[PDB]
């Protein structure tokens, strides 16, 4: 079964391109990272930098979670990022999404022994 952790790996990251995200980026990567199966998830971000520099941000910058719970933290330096955003003309299950790239902070939940990020919850 699929922990925490590795459901955000599955979700969140994406270490193997820097950030050329193309317009079909968004398209195929929600499929394959099985995101379009129950439904269209309607939002996500995919992480462009090493497991170990995410890892890491479990040890930076404390900050509240949008849930109000205390357990998220703050990138020091901005990250490539790819943000998803279902269009209005997606209908299930052909998915349809808005690729966007930036460079932002990002916020992730943590949790756990080892302490890692198991939710992605903001970018700034
Ligand atoms: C704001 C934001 C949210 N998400 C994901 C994390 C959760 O799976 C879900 C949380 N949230 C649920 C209610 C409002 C829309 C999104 O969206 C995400 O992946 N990137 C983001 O920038």
């Amino acid at each position: 079964k699929e922990t925490a952790a590795a459901k955000f790996e599955r979700q969140h990251m994406d270490s193997s391109t820097s950030a050329a995200s193309s317009s079909n980026y968004c398209n195929q990567m929600m499929k394959s990272r099985n995101l379009t199966k129950d439904r269209c998830k309607p939002v996500n971000t995919f992480v462009h930098e090493s497991l170990a520099d995410v890892q890491a941000v479990c040890s930076q910058k404390n900050v509240a979670c949008k849930n109000g719970q205390t357990n998220c933290y703050q990138s020091y330096s901005t990250m490539s990022i790819t943000d998803c955003r279902e269009t209005g003309s997606s209908k299930y299950p052909n998915c349809a999404y808005k690729t966007t790239q930036a460079n932002k902070h990002i916020i992730v939940a943590c949790e756990g022994n080892p302490y890692v990020p198991v939710h992605f919850d903001a970018s700034v």
